[PDB]
């Protein structure tokens, strides 16, 4: 959803807060008539303060919308609080607060930035520059790339030197969860930024053909891998070459890693390279759905290996 | 019921503090032998400090009544400090005390301000001459009107710039619900004083044909609209019309705004017109109960505008 | 969904005998790897006997689905029981069957005939001639039309000499209800076909402006009144559109009883009309988005007349 | 366990019918004083009839064992009943009469037979002769072999013309359920003796390939697959083994069917191979334990295949 | 409520035969729209069968109506059939049928009757012909006198020779309860016609002093006595005076047995012998609200010597 | 109980300070073995502190006694320290610390206290030495009388200008309560000490004879009188005596104010005003169970002023 459906700016000492919505303030405004002209701006509801603009309606479940986000939950206060605890971070100017605002981020990716943030056990609950840091680029503003440190969070189901794997334990969230029960979805982030060696990206390679062989190794092209499984590939396909082909037409940065071609599924690995190369959404899905096995097993009987571990365990 | 069923006057520095009873000694009155020459004094009952005067016994529920209030309930505990904050602003003197706690108020109004209180969603929350306003107006000790600022409350149901429509949530109040299930009471408040373009009267008409077709649109000429089920409307007339006479003979303020002709039903705005004639109930009730119609649509074929937009929706 | 998913052919005595499946057959055939070229064959499950052909997988809740109905619940079989023992009352040829089994018709109208059948209090529970008429209605066996005697079912709230209003409990059944939480459809069957008085027809009027006033009252070409809300008559119009259009290309009986022009609201009275003079869809439904008002109020100030009685009451 | 656990004999008109204990006079029996010379012979509870010879208390579930089995429960009953009622469809003689109580059979094969038979959905239900021919395998008082009709039971997870793989809910039983709750096993019957063709068993191989990666593909030389996780194949090769030995030394018929060599994992049709050839348990295990791949991918790129599938669902 | 309320009659035989309604055809007349003339008519559901004349609407509670009665409920149902029962033991012509269904009965009578009937302790249960004396006295198509035989019942609180003592748990009821939680009743019936000594109407005196020194010992004229709280004696004598009012101006019979003078409260039987004398309820009444003692204590310290049997006791 | 059961005494600069007992110190006292000659001397659990004499083991509740207090309950800590601080505003010596100790006194009485201070609308909770006044008078370390103020608690059931009537809520006690559930027993003490008007002596007795007529009005000799049921009086009177006969054996003030003559039961002004007149219990107890009726009704029919009172009410 957009940075907009979660608070508005205020102009304070030449710079702009940005204060969270009363969760009543969004329900005054779904009942509320609106002309047209403006659909797009904050709107009053007297009694609880300012509101989203109401063309942001469907981001908000009702009884007639389940696509939206449970606003009058605590959660929506506490992402609130975290966004604007970093857009305050920022002493945003009266040219890009409208941008900024616009910004379309993951609300799930936001809940599980609070999640981290409100455990002791956990770096963010200790360093708030940490905090700050993962939050503005969950949000969309810092150029810096996602890792361990900096993630979203989830339940750590394997961890390497190199890597970690985190569980999107997206079923159970209060905001914005998934509603699709058959939904698994993991992310495996990058612990430094020093080279990894062949002896750590074969022990990652080996857990996932053995404990997550049912799912494909793939990207959005920033720093991690996604761990999805085979059904959604298609879609995830549609969602990046879409992303790729809007800001390479908006002019934003497009700045697309490949990742490891060792790790990632071949297939997908075959269809972002011909993304990169500026090719159609045809030739790229193409490659998407043709066998092409095998690339190599680059590292072999790895799943032998495994199991000759299992038989003797 | 009677502002003094909730607190009783002190005598502080040539002024009166009002204090809040507590409920036990409401229960040691409501056992208590009193002579009818004391049945109006304030009742002292030694171990739970002063009580209501004996004659207000049936303002309090017991086994015997149903018809009181719950003031053992903690709603009782916050809506006397509610009313003894209020009184306490006005310095009451020793003349115009007896006929402070003689008013008779809304509790239920009274209810619904404390829950907008401790609302920190609220401005009267944050606004403590806010909250004195809205309570003034309730306790009746003030000449303003009530507007959408301070009003009693409930849920927001529809919101326009000129007006704010409230559910009175009545059947959920702890200290004095209407135990009348099929109880359902709406009000429109008015955000401004500015007045009020015919675009947005319009789309005021709009929703109560639309949505509130079952309603009757009066006023007890306070300046807000009470939407009420038309199998209550002869009710409202008597308590208006007994209202209006009672206060002409004991010679208070009896001002009336009928308010917007084009929203009030027709037979209300006729009953009440012929009410501050100085004509009598019969002939008052009589306009009440006569097909009219049409007066005008002021505004034509609003249900079939809301039903192609439904349609198209 | 269709005939052959609640049960399979047997040929007994030159006739055909229909039985219902067991509903873990229709796990195991779930759960099975068939060749395209048995996918419209009637799978063995070994253990639990016949199956539907696997064609059919979609009409079947499972994890993957919530579009299909829940087989396993105890109200499967009371359907698949009730189709059977009226497809048995047909001695059914080897000609005729792969046409009986292909025919869709509606899970939940069989549901509230189970309902009907079961209750002591209902004719259905005493005339087994009559639940024989009504199933075969519902099956698309019988050119009868479906009157008040031989309804699905539902709630009763409106009753006339000449038409009973039934409100369909589509949320709580338990074969296949509908999701959307905010479903609301009610149906008006003719207690006879004895000719309908202008005094009852403006009783039926006069109840749904009062009570029904958000509903649109159209029908589906049958000899009743469907009374849906506006949000859903442009999915009404192309279902019934479409039919039209297939019937009409497959060559079955097109008979389309237009009904009471009177009762009907003026759009589908035109959207209809229309239709049964051959126009395309766009023509057709162009009549169904424009104002049109009024085609004339039948009969005058109807709202009036109830709302002075509630007044009065 | 022994069937001497659930039944005693008893001499009537020259033969000998089965009775089942009351599980009162099991408890007796846990309680009772015996002298070891009494410690093989059937216990008189006086109270509840004859009650199991002492030496088998270690069967029974008590405060001092959890490796027993709950025979107060009524599984207990129901699997006696079905025992009893397949001993008494043998005319059972004086002489083998102790032979066959003596058996050790699988307590939770009988437990899901029981499942089948009440199940009215199930041909066991319906068959008295398949039901008693399923009891007399799983006794082992029969020389045939289990097929899916004959299956012990389970929840149907996959089905082929030739193969039905059967999950073991041994979690779920009453009578003596497996404790660890991480135990998952298995089970694939063939459906008919007809010849399988390649088309059927590619089918099974993908399946087990592609959603039973961790599991290996066994069996114990009876007519069917055991699916069971890696980290239990060695305890399944002792218990093999010692069978195989313990039956070899005691003269009974010892024939073991490796099964197709394409589906069983290698190192089992190695290990069970060298075992008919009459090798050592070490020769025998040692083939086990150590890499070999590949004999061959019977099937090249099953897994592709089914990914492939997968992404274009 | 009227007897038409439970049943329809049947012409069968020439004679009459009583149906009980179906609680679902008074849910379908509930809502119908009746023509004014038709308003006494029994009403025709269609669906569930004949439903009583829509003139009876109050008598049946709805979310409008709590002073009628709960028909959906079993006891309804176990109420008309024990009307039915009785008025089928009459062969009940053409000419007496509407009198008898135009009766006005207790329904907590009947109910009380019902569970007594069901009760194999309860003599009711094995003599039909006492419960039908009991139903036809209670139905009123008997000029037999209710002793404790033929009682409603309830819980018995005191016994004698003479006297049985019974509460009525009228709070309890499912059909028609009293609302009112302090609602407190008691009821003493003769067990015989054989004169009772003096010293059995000590005992039944004594009894009523100690124990129920707040109730006033009535009746309203036929055999028994009615313990009532004095905050209902008024109400009382009102009920009591209007019946023979009313029956003296319809000339039935109007026996009023003022019972032992010794029992009765003085005011209550100087208030009914007034009564009997032809007073009007003015001159009546004022003999009920004036202090007359004593008339005698007819039996003297009765309460002191109970005082004396608990200090020993 | 003694005050011993509930701490021990301190040596504090020559003064006596007194701590409460940890529970689980006197659950050890309770298991410990303890020579006859240290039955009588603190005992020391050496994990929770000094523990009570195990001489007092039978007041402390066990599954082997039901009669003694339940210590390990919160209130157990609540009423020992209601005792310590009364007993710390007094200086205790040396000389007369054991006497104190040794004081039996009701600890209901003092869960009661503890009850009232606990309660901010109770006076107790707001003035501490009105706290210390009525602890020291329950505790008996004071000649002070109680009155209404220094009560132990209870629920007001009735008050005048003269009584207060408390209800003994014994059976809801957390530390000692009644076990009898048929345990009914009131309490009138006095608001001042100037004299009682003749009016307000007659509320009260009007109020004992109608709604306490199956009660005694007794006293103990203490300022107050006791409303028992007569079923008990005789043991009351036994309580009574063997206190009167055994301080005027150990010298102790024996002042028994008798009370009101018109007021208290005439067995009991006879019974205790031989007690004071020094003759035997037996003398004693005869005037207790002898009729004298009448003394007098000192106020001529009280029951039927209040009766005519509800028969208008
Ligand atoms: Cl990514
Ligand atoms: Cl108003
Ligand atoms: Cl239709
Ligand atoms: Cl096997
Ligand atoms: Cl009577
Ligand atoms: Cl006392």
């Amino acid at each position: 959803a957009e940075l907009a459906c979660f608070c508005y700016p205020h102009l304070e000492n030449d710079s702009y807060k940005f204060i969270p919505f009363n969760n009543l303030a969004i329900k005054a405004m779904l009942t509320a008539k609106v002309d047209k002209k403006d659909m797009d701006k904050f709107y009053d509801s007297i009694i609880y303060g300012i509101a989203p603009p109401p063309q942001f309606k469907k981001r908000y479940n009702t009884n007639d919308n389940s696509r939206g986000m449970n606003f009058e939950t605590i959660m929506f206060t506490k992402v609130a609080m975290l966004i604007c605890e970093a857009l305050n971070s920022l002493k945003v100017t009266q040219a890009n607060v409208s941008n900024v605002l616009s910004r379309v981020v993951s609300i799930r990716h936001l809940e599980n930035l609070v999640i981290r943030k409100e455990n002791p056990q956990d770096i963010l609950f200790h360093s708030k520059d940490l905090l700050l840091k993962s939050t503005l680029i969950a949000i969309g503003q810092s150029k810096e790339i996602e890792t361990t440190i900096t993630a979203e969070g989830g339940e750590i189901v394997f961890q390497n030197a190199a890597f970690t794997m985190w569980k999107l334990t997206y079923l159970e969230h209060q905001l914005m969860p998934i509603l699709d029960q058959n939904f698994i979805e993991y992310k495996v982030t990058l612990n430094e930024d020093k080279p990894i060696s062949d002896v750590h990206v074969k022990e990652l390679v080996a857990e996932l053909r053995w404990q997550y062989n049912k799912f494909a190794v793939i990207t959005h092209g920033k720093g991690h891998y996604r761990i999805v499984k085979y059904s959604s590939v298609a879609n995830h396909a549609d969602r990046v070459y879409a992303t790729f082909k809007s800001n390479v037409k908006t002019g934003v940065n497009n700045d697309f890693n490949l990742l490891d071609q060792r790790i990632i599924w071949q297939n997908w690995y075959a269809f972002t390279s011909s993304m990169k190369q500026g090719n159609t959404l045809d030739v790229c899905k193409r490659l998407l759905f043709q066998k092409m096995k095998p690339e190599k097993n680059p590292f072999k009987g790895l799943s032998t290996d495994r199991k000759m571990d299992e038989v003797d365990q």
